């Protein structure tokens, strides 16, 4: 069950630019989900080797996790909020299409996604 290289988390030739939305995504959205009791399965890429999941990276074409998202926000990898929101959505979608609906991991994803969507509802104006 081989692990792919983790997604890129630094862009060596992108200018450093804050926005109200990117500040919000790091300091409100990521920080709130990261400290949640159910965060830990999402804080790093799925280690298919350690968890013995030979089919995980066969089924999941676009791997994503909050560890990667946190590093991307800290490294100012995202040009805008929408790329970051897409990464959260991909992470949740991966969980829902791979794991059985009645799994603990899916209830954990649903709790984090509820919190995510509530915070995105109050996303600052594009400015
Ligand atoms: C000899 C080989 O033995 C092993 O496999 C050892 N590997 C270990 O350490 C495994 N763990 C910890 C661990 C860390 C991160 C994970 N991330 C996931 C996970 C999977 C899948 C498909 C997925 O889609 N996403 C997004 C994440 N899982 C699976 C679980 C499946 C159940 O629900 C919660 C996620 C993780 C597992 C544990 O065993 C462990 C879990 C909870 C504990 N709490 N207590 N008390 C204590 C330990």
């Amino acid at each position: 069950s081989m692990n792919p290289p983790p997604p890129e988390t630094s862009n060596p030739n992108k200018p450093k630019r804050q926005t109200n939305q990117l500040q919000y995504l790091l300091r409100v959205v990521l920080k709130t989900l990261w400290k949640h009791q159910f965060a830990w399965p999402f804080q790093q890429p799925v280690d298919a080797v350690k968890l013995n999941l030979p089919d995980y990276y066969k089924i999941i074409k676009t791997p994503m996790d909050m560890g990667t998202i946190k590093k991307r926000l800290e490294n100012n990898y995202y040009w805008n909020a929408q790329e970051c929101i897409q990464d959260f959505n991909t992470m949740f979608t991966n969980c829902y299409i791979y794991n059985k609906p009645g799994d603990d991991i899916v209830l954990m994803a649903e709790a984090l996604e509820k919190l995510f969507l509530q915070k995105i509802n109050e996303l600052p104006t594009e400015e």
